[PDB]
């Protein structure tokens, strides 16, 4: 399961950092 | 089956980065 | 085979805006 959770949240964390 | 659930999420970013 | 299928409208939907 962590891997996973950490995968999601990698994958996801470049959308974000672009709007700031 | 947890493999499966992060690549749907993380497979979906592109669509999000499109909008904003 | 659904990441790939979604990815692959990310791409095509900004084409579209630049006809109209």
């Amino acid at each position: 399961a962590p891997a996973a959770a950490a995968q999601a949240v990698a994958g996801l964390a470049p959308v974000a950092a672009e709007q700031f």
